């Protein structure tokens, strides 16, 4: 998989589990489209999207159902949900994960690129 | 200014100056509304372009031009931009200040919500 | 006021009030030495204890008291402390703001220096 | 390994390598002693360090040699370390995860405690 999601709950100090992940690919019409989504596990992973096949170069948007999460903690949000906009660049063969910690009024997100 | 936006450059420890903040609010057809935008100042802060009186209630997204920002400074970022998206005022007035903390690879963004 | 602490709590979307904060200089001896201490007031910064005379260049160390803030919100975080370390005006006088973004079982803290 | 540390680049979004960690545990004299330490490995990981036997409760500190990293990269930073200190508190069979995110000008820190 040549593009993983990793969420953290910086509240509980845990993985982020059962979170909803859309992706969705830049086209044409500069309308967005879906590409690939889930739940993340109980590692807070969402794993094997699309395969190398289907992960080309273009705009990608990694859309994470924040608000979802903490309601079902009981948990007062302030974000909608955390939007990840980001270029894939074919360069060396490399896999992207997006990291994302979440607080209910704040959250962060970090790509590790690797070879 | 009961919306404040604030960024700072986590590479040079400096506000991030003339950075480009669109602001939208959703309609009633579902779609983005231009709201306010503006470029931050050399205090890394964007100001008043909205009132009390036109900042009701509803879904508002604060995208923050990232990527120009990073490309000026001879750098190539991972991310497009950072967006905010959350509910304003759903329970009355509030002033909101968005802080974001940008690194090339890397952006956290936090709500201060004040009566 | 050349050393200023800005704290905020990611839970509330809030400034994190009557957080006690410590500063140290590294002593001669290689020992920390108490330089200056305060408490966050209720726009959760912390101001001058310090005047620009008496903060010479040397390495300080800025030790926030984030245990005691979240066990008076009835919370059980992870760290003792959130601790900043570094060295200060050793290419002449700076003015320095610490910023603190507190979660439970998260911190981050960034610096901004202006001339 | 009962405690582990992920060490990333937000910069160049990758694993920070190489990067040295001391770990020390809190003393009867108040005073800190060595407990374990390396280096990053090129996922960015200081693994196995001690057992679940030598891993008792206590106040660990964490110290992360974040200016030797950002040196070695032509990169100047703001912070002479990053120092993680918490508490160890024995519940269910949990390993702790030191998360770091690094930027010259900021740092923030993550654990994740799993079962």
């Amino acid at each position: 998989c040549p593009l993983m999601v990793k969420v953290l709950d910086a509240v509980r100090g845990s993985p982020a589990i059962n979170v909803a992940v859309h992706v969705f690919r830049k086209a044409a019409d500069d309308t967005w489209e879906p590409f690939a989504s889930g739940k993340t596990s109980e590692s807070g992973e969402l794993h094997g999207h699309t395969t190398e096949e289907e992960f080309v170069e273009g705009i990608y948007k990694v859309e994470i159902d924040t608000k979802s999460y903490w309601k079902a903690l009981g948990i007062s949000p302030f974000h909608e949900h955390a939007e990840v906009v980001f270029t894939a660049n074919d360069s060396g063969p490399r896999r992207y994960t997006i990291a994302a910690l979440l607080s209910p009024y704040s959250y962060s997100t970090t790509a590790v690129v690797t070879n």
